[PDB]
């Protein structure tokens, strides 16, 4: 009821992930969030299931949702997946960034809601969207 | 006529850029690609003229123009300023994530040129984005 909303990092790679989430958490003074490296040799279902895992321990402090923030291919899948097999509310985020990463962690540690966190999120999407739209005009 | 497109990967953070750069290598065997990664403490005049430098030391290999691949604010700059500065055709991407280095190099490797690697990338950007928030 009072649990922040869980903030997991997962991408492609040997320290993505990791290395966005210490810059945000180094920017924002706080450990929280938890960041997974997906290095290229390992199985999809082999991530899923380190994730789970953790998910599962931390049941009870992940009482507000979690969001999942990824890069690409299957890794979003996993949101749903997670809801499914534990009951958790997930949101999951694809084509995540550094600031991506900052914003969730920054919104997450003040207690702002899942859906709070999911909807400034898209803003951020969509205010980029309209920045690359309008350089492409010149 | 034959240069490649300059991809530079500039992230903030202890490995950022050097890993995503390293996913899409590894994805796509090919060793194309800059990668910088900026520590915290770095100033942003630093960060800028660690570009430039590399950049001026190299200018035939990048007559074909330079893609900046960045994430936040400071380094969004960068793009126009190189280009005021050097007279080398840059564009310039924000947000950037592991799906963007890997199709910017993906192409530049396969001698696309800046106009169509930038066109791309936004439109790819845009769509995934848009499936991402629909339902």
């Amino acid at each position: 009821s009072n649990a922040n909303v869980g903030v997991f990092v997962l991408m492609h790679g040997d320290s993505t992930a990791s290395s966005m989430l210490k810059t945000a958490q180094e920017l924002l003074g706080t450990s929280i969030g938890t960041a997974m490296n997906m290095p290229l040799t390992m199985e999809v279902q082999t991530m899923y299931e380190q994730l789970r895992n953790q998910v599962i321990t931390q049941k009870e402090s992940l009482n507000n949702g979690i969001l999942l923030l990824t890069d690409m291919g299957s890794l979003n899948s996993f949101g749903n997946m997670l809801f499914e097999e534990t009951g958790i509310r997930t949101k999951a985020i694809t084509m995540t960034s550094t600031m991506i990463v900052l914003e969730a962690i920054r919104m997450a540690s003040v207690g702002r809601s899942l859906e709070d966190i999911y909807q400034n999120i898209q803003l951020s999407f969509e205010s980029v969207v309209r920045e690359q739209f309008r350089s492409s005009l010149q």
